């Protein structure tokens, strides 16, 4: 819905200029290429007209034409960059890097004749001289290293075990030894009622006690294990690297047999059902799975480029105070020895002339980008394929983990 969309139905030129400034290092950067909104398809060439770049690559590709995404055609009337075409939108940005410097950019994205051209005036402030910027330590890339269902399913698994975990421990301390709790489970069914906490297996699996003391503090009701085994996951599925991969896995494996052990008693040698250890195993069987895939992962990932996801959602609401669109989203750089480099992107868009704009509900970008390098280009490049897709917003619940409302809280 606009004018501003007919400009977007074939190919159309792109020219981008940038002058930056980061910790007093002036550069320019000017890219020349094409762009096909039909297929969110971006394909440009950078290059660093000033010598050698005092920045990553990957840190300015944010910075360096969301009029090229793909909008379904039911969401079309949530295009605000399109419907500001041909005068175009001003585009200014914050990008804060966690424990390191600054960007400041304002940019002015409009047509030029054929050409859709994006003028940028950047400046970077208080970086580290030895950080991961100024230190060029930053991947070239803008991959991810985990997917992000296996993230996603991760934390809430880990999560819901912490909470059945602290849930189980409060019935083993304020209820499991009340004889009020025994007579009522022996009348009604309960998800507090279990005989397992009130037992020998209660504490430690009931072995390792007669391993150890059975007074000794090692020996624990199975709910701290529980707390400790679950919040360990997920402070260590937080990292990705082969170690934590490894202790991740055969910690898994453990609560895998210690759930089949403790299933074996529930069902045979202690004549009952408890569903929070039910629950429990279940967890533990999906953060086996989990596990053995981020393996798995590890090992094919290289032979699995060619369908790996890669995609950064920008997150988008309305701004009507000032006519145009907000933004937010976390870009995730990594490190070459193995850390993350955090980026935060807070981001507006108000229209340059006086028309008709499109204001959009809450959605996202999904957004893949593909860097290269020309092997004929001697200057400092940079060669980008970018594939942008607008979505977050449909009728159906099939594909509702795809909506915009419950993926703004994993990012």
């Amino acid at each position: 819905m606009s004018k501003g969309e007919e400009l977007f139905t074939g190919v159309v030129p792109i020219l981008v200029e940038l002058d930056g400034d980061v910790n007093g290092h002036k550069f320019s950067v000017r890219g020349e290429g094409e762009g096909d909104a039909t297929n969110g398809k971006l394909t440009l060439k950078f290059i660093c007209t000033t010598g050698k770049l005092p920045v990553p690559w990957p840190t300015l590709v944010t910075t360096l034409v969301q009029c090229f995404s793909r909008y379904p055609d039911h969401m079309k009337r949530h295009d605000f960059f399109k419907s500001a075409m041909p005068e175009g939108y001003v585009q200014e940005r914050t990008i804060s890097f966690k424990d390191d410097g600054t960007y400041k950019t304002r940019a002015e994205v409009k047509f030029e004749g054929d050409t859709l051209v994006n003028r940028i005036e950047l400046k970077g402030i208080d970086f580290k001289e030895d950080g991961n910027i100024l230190g060029h330590k930053l991947e070239y890339n803008l991959r991810v290293s985990t997917p992000r269902w296996e993230r996603i399913a991760r934390v809430l698994v880990c999560l819901l075990g912490i909470l059945l975990s602290l849930y189980a421990f409060h019935v083993e301390r304020e209820h499991a030894r009340d004889p009020s709790y025994k007579a009522l489970c022996d009348v009604s069914s309960s998800i507090s009622c279990s005989k397992v906490f009130g037992s020998r297996w209660g504490r430690g699996f009931g072995l390792l006690g007669s391993i150890f003391g059975n007074d000794s503090a090692l020996n624990q009701p199975n709910s701290v294990y529980g707390i400790v085994f679950y919040a360990f996951q997920l402070l260590l599925g937080m990292t990705v690297s082969a170690m934590a991969a490894l202790i991740l896995m055969t910690t898994s494996i453990m609560s895998v047999v210690g759930s089949l052990y403790l299933g074996y008693i529930l069902y045979f040698v202690l004549k009952d059902l408890c569903v929070i250890c039910v629950t429990t195993y279940a967890l533990n069987f999906i953060l086996f799975v989990l596990n053995y895939k981020r393996l798995v992962y590890l090992n094919e990932a290289w032979k699995q480029k060619l369908k790996q996801d890669n995609s950064h959602n920008v997150y988008i609401t309305a701004d009507k105070q000032k006519n145009g669109i907000k933004a937010n989203f976390k870009i995730r750089h990594n490190v070459e020895d193995g850390s993350v480099q955090l980026a935060d992107h807070y981001q507006q868009n108000t229209p340059i002339g006086d028309g008709p704009v499109l204001l959009p509900d809450n959605h996202y970008l999904s957004t893949q980008s593909v860097l290269s390098k020309d092997p004929n280009e001697k200057r400092d490049h940079m060669v980008l394929l970018e594939f942008v897709t607008a979505a977050g917003i449909t009728h159906g619940m099939d594909e509702l983990y795809k909506s915009n409302s419950l993926e703004v809280l994993f990012q």
